[PDB]
Formats: C-alpha cells, sequence, structure tokens
C-alpha cells in the first residue's frame, strides 16, 4: 500500500511525542519521556486510501542533529511543532524549516505549521502570527492540542494530503 513518511520535528517539550501517541494510540501522555528517536507504523484509511503512516518521532534536543538529519532526509513530509505557550519554540521553527530545505534541498517539501497546546490558556504565540508565519511558508497552520485530541487527525491527515498533491 501507499506509505507516508511523516517526520515529527520542532523544539523539546513541545509535544511532538504527545501528538504522535496521541494519533497512534488515543491516548495523552502526560509523562516526561524526552524522544531520541521512535518510529510509527499505523494502517489507516485517509479518504478511502488505505495507506501506511511512518511517523518519525525526532529529538528537541540539539545533540540529536546527526539522527535528525539522517531521518529527515527520508521523511516525505514534516510536521513543524512549537508550543503555543512558548516563544522560543514558534522562534525556532525557522531554524527546523531550513534545516529540512537543505535536507530535502527543496524549497517546497509538504509540511504544516502546527501550534500545539493550543488547550492551554497561558497562550504567548498569537495565533495571528503563527498564521502569517505559515502563510509566508506557503503552508497551512493547525492548531492542536494532545490533550483534547483537537486537530491531531487534523494535522496529520492534511500533511498526507499535501503529499498527494506534491
Ligand atoms: N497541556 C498540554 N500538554 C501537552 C500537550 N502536548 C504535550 N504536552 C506535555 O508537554 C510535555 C512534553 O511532551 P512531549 O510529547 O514529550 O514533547 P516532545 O516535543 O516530544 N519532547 P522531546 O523533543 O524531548 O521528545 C509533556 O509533559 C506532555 O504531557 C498538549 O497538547 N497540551
Ligand atoms: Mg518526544
Amino acid at each position: 500500500m501507499t506509505e507516508y513518511k511523516l517526520v515529527v520535528v520542532g523544539a523539546g517539550g513541545v509535544g511532538k511525542s504527545a501528538l504522535t501517541i496521541q494519533l497512534i494510540q488515543n491516548h495523552f501522555v502526560d509523562e516526561y519521556d524526552p524522544t531520541i528517536e521512535d518510529s510509527y507504523r499505523k494502517q489507516v484509511v485517509i479518504d478511502g486510501e488505505t495507506c501506511l503512516l511512518d511517523i518519525l518521532d525526532t529529538a528537541g534536543q540539539e545533540e540529536y542533529s546527526a539522527m535528525r538529519d539522517q531521518y529527515m532526509r527520508t521523511g516525505e513530509g514534516f510536521l513543524c511543532v512549537f508550543a503555543i505557550n512558548n516563544t522560543k519554540s514558534f522562534e525556532d521553527i525557522h531554524q527546523y524549516r531550513e534545516q529540512i530545505k537543505r535536507v530535502k534541498d527543496s524549497d517546497d517539501v509538504p509540511m504544516v505549521l502546527v501550534g500545539n497546546k493550543c488547550d492551554l490558556a497561558a497562550r504567548t504565540v498569537e495565533s495571528r502570527q503563527a498564521q502569517d508565519l505559515a502563510r509566508s511558508y506557503g503552508i497551512p497552520y493547525i492548531e492542536t492540542s494532545a490533550k483534547t485530541r483537537q486537530g491531531v487527525e487534523d494535522a496529520f491527515y492534511t500533511l498526507v494530503r499535501e503529499i498527494r498533491q506534491h
């Protein structure tokens, strides 16, 4: 079947793993559990097409840029995740996107800007700012909460749809 290699990237602690585990295992991981490098494979039906989501959950730690560079190279689409309560992670987004473009040798890689932890009331990144950033990237912006599952399927499925029309 069609396989979509999705890569989740972003600063440490923004909820990359929580988003992935919510998608694959339908539960919120309320646990401190830093990722080194984890792969998830799930058979899903998306818009009637049986496909295999191969999700690459990367580390936010800078000490694993080498492991990120290797598995960013093979990814077809990228979830660039920041936390709406963490302004620094929103600023780090530009660094992750530039790194994706260099390893992919491409200015138009399938990507979704993900503003995670939107359940939190102490927002520091206005939705308008992140939407403008996504607009200048030419990529969709989707706010998610791995806690409430809001937007989780939307973020991943939108990325798959970008890969189809790429
Ligand atoms: N309130 C709330 N907390 C969240 C959300 N997503 C993740 N978290 C919390 O944020 C913390 C970090 O989550 P985690 O998924 O491990 O983030 P990460 O980006 O994978 N970190 P790393 O880069 O080290 O792997 C955890 O305590 C987790 O429960 C969310 O949508 N809402
Ligand atoms: Mg993680």
